[PDB]
């Protein structure tokens, strides 16, 4: 399931996303963008990719269709057959992640908060529920 | 009556996560944001569901009184129950979701980086705190 949830107002220092899902038997990979806008090719604010096949979990930004330097986390939280809760914080500095009860990763701010207009979930991954508080 | 101390206080981003169960035969219980360690110090924010009167308050303290009270819709709390309750700080105030969804915006009375302390009491089984 593609999934797709619309900020018009963008989001703010405070913002909290809090996915939850399943990650299935064989899942390769999935991801979750924050992106600027809904049309095909717009900047990623955040491209927060967890790959099971390679066990590594991968971080980056794109502005003008090219991708900047990837990031990565210590390992990969997620495992294949097992439910996981993720938590994307944004704060004035980066978005925090926190994967079930402990934080993962810091990433700085590539790009402004402010131009964030979209939130997508796509790949090898059984969503349970997206909320953005 | 459990106390997690904040030494370089809190921003906004900074999430709470409180788990626990609300006693069969609970009363009330509460979450304070103190600005010290010592006894009747200033709270920027005071969550306290009333199963009693079925009523969530809250309000701030400063130098000893208690300040306007605000009211969330109704309690979204039940004796008996398990609950999972975040506490969002940002710039303009606190936001407090319960379950999954947001029950109220509590806008900041208190400078934000006066929070020293996070303390809960009251009817409650707390199953763990903690802070992100
Ligand atoms: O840097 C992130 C990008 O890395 C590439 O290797 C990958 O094909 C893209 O889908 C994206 O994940
Ligand atoms: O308004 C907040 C305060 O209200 C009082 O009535 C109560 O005794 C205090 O414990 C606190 O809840």
């Amino acid at each position: 399931v593609p999934h797709k949830s619309s900020l018009p107002e963008g989001i703010r220092p405070g913002t909290v996303l809090r996915i939850r899902g399943l990650v299935p038997p064989n899942a390769s990979r999935f991801h979750v963008n924050l992106l600027c806008g809904e049309e095909q090719g717009s900047d990623a604010a955040l491209h927060f990719n967890p790959r099971l096949d390679t066990s590594e979990v991968v971080f980056n930004s794109k502005e003008q269709g090219s991708w900047g330097r990837e990031e990565r986390g210590p390992g990969v939280p997620f495992q294949r057959g097992q439910p996981f809760e993720v938590l994307i914080i944004a704060s004035d500095d980066g978005f925090k992640a926190v994967v079930g009860d402990a934080q993962y990763h810091h990433f700085r701010h590539r790009l402004p908060l402010a131009r964030v207009r979209l939130v997508e979930v796509g790949g090898d991954v059984q969503l349970d529920s997206v909320r953005i508080f």
